[PDB]
């Protein structure tokens, strides 16, 4: 059996829809050619898109091409709305979580949807979350900053605990790249700033000591295998042993904290993934593929599949770690 | 033999010396204990530092103990004065490159010293490397970007490109962090944003196509082991086969342009050197430590010794590589 954990879909609203919630901010769908389409914001285009992003059926078609027997999918960053009102924004996830069940009611047995929250109002997150998992989301995926807070501030993290005590779990998702007005050619946000934003997050979490105080029930993934965070994590450990303002907060090596969390196995290369199961093991690396969208594996799950890891290792990465943190079967 | 060709050095600046160029911003050193001693901007520390950054007597007698033959040091990031009035940072630049070579006139056999640049105006640039390198310097030391321009800005590239034909070598820092009000905590901007500010730097020469036109005459090496770069390159040729706007001005696939850099060694971990090893070569990679700073390597050139490279690679990352190029003994 074969599962992708990472993929995306966008729903098909419409722009009196989303007018009704934010004529210039809510993305809506324009489907045309319907091979091709664009999310669309405003009167604006804000990215090309293709149908598998919008379709569930042309999508199973890809996914018995490619082998997939279980694709869980989630929103599309730029639907998530942080800067909105948080009553508004808690109205549009609703909206959005319903489409996702929609999405995946066409086939629910191959697809799975993770849902989204106004992570913007802990309260809101809090119950938008426990609605949407007990309506059929199998987790939530959020994005890993609130512009300048990350992982290590109260709020997220309480967010965090309250999806640990009810056995919710949660895929990180790098958004709103830091940078400012650099990074503007060759799509460096993605090359460059996401696997930082990814890497913060997960050290936030570390460096503030969050896993002394979130239960260790929490089942909590980093995207595109957690950006840079292993490879740096040498560096961190060293900086840890020798600037108490380090340890301030962690009170054992940085490293010991990867018993805690999971990444998603997209590295693009073979030395990489290797790298990143020597640091994580093999139980905690799971596959995903960022499909549809260009950045993500072609072949869903080669790089897993072609690998040099045992034929155990590659059936954790492949299907049972996703199935034990999703519970699938 | 054993050469470590990152380190970094401050001279005996004193707050009236500074204030001649600048009350408020240019940097000095104050003295006390002489065991500690404090970077010092205006009347405000700024960094406290110990006695090997200063004291080229009491560095020989650590080099001695650590079993460090040659080491090439230079300049503190902060002395860099990018953002002066462009001729009072030339004027900046000669006395900090004087205070340099005399340093290392304590032992010039053993201590090796880069100069820095007024990288803010190209002819003095230019014209200070040439005369600082004839006077004594193996070559330079620039930060990573200028502001918002990064290694891709024409200006930048024709400061390579003028070294490249004058031969005269670069090492590349990471300085002057991206991250805006995050990471205020646990030094996330030496975990973080270093390591992200070296590969945009590596990554603006590649995909600007910059290795095109600079010749291949120049040597050039990044910090840090070239920060996340060598993880996250199978990330940036997949998104170079994927879409158009990465391939506009680098003609093949980006990870072919390992040929044309060097990497220091200073990666904290035994894998991650590997990796390094495996992406870069055995013959671009050198032994660096960032001494003498807490978040360099303790004991210089551990990591390198105790990994299971071969002998012949471990000799040419603890000595053949540096001593070619940089031209030493
Ligand atoms: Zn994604
Ligand atoms: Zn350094």
């Amino acid at each position: 059996p074969r599962i992708d954990m990472h993929s995306h879909f966008f729903p098909r609203i419409s722009e009196q829809e989303a007018a009704k919630f934010d004529a210039n901010h809510a993305p809506w769908l324009q489907v045309s050619a319907g091979d091709t389409g664009s999310i669309m914001m405003g009167k604006n285009n804000f990215r090309p898109v293709y149908q598998a992003l919008w379709d569930p059926a042309f999508r199973i078609e890809e996914m018995d091409a490619q082998g997939v027997d279980v694709q869980v999918t989630c929103a599309t960053p730029v639907m998530f709305g942080y800067t909105w009102e948080a009553n508004k924004a808690a109205q549009w996830a609703e909206r959005m979580n319903d489409f996702a069940l929609e999405f995946a009611a066409h086939n629910p047995q191959r697809i799975k949807v993770l849902a989204q929250v106004p992570l913007q109002d802990l309260d809101l997150a809090c119950k938008e979350a426990s609605r949407a998992v007990a309506a059929g989301h199998l987790g939530i995926q959020i994005g890993n900053h609130l512009g300048d807070k990350d992982l290590d501030d109260a709020t997220l993290e309480a967010f965090l605990t309250h999806c640990a005590n009810e056995d919710i779990p949660i895929l990180v998702h790098p958004w709103d790249m830091m940078g400012g007005q650099r990074m503007k050619k060759w799509m460096l946000p993605a090359l460059v700033a996401m696997p930082a934003e990814t890497q913060l997050a997960i050290l936030s979490l570390i460096l503030s000591g969050a896993f002394e105080r979130i239960p260790k029930s929490l089942k909590i993934c980093f995207g595109h295998g957690g950006g840079s965070f292993a490879f740096l994590l040498g560096r961190v450990d060293n900086a840890w042993r020798h600037r108490d303002i380090v340890r301030e907060d962690c009170p054992r090596p940085p490293s010991e904290y990867v018993d805690r969390f999971f990444v998603d196995s997209a590295v693009f290369n073979p030395g990489a993934l290797e790298l990143l199961v020597s640091v994580m093991g093999e139980d905690r690396v799971m596959l995903g593929s960022d499909y549809p969208f260009p950045l993500g594996e072609q072949k869903i799950g080669g790089l897993v599949l072609s690998s040099n890891l045992g034929e155990s290792a590659k059936d954790k990465i492949i299907s049972g770690n996703a199935s034990k943190f999703f519970n699938i079967n």
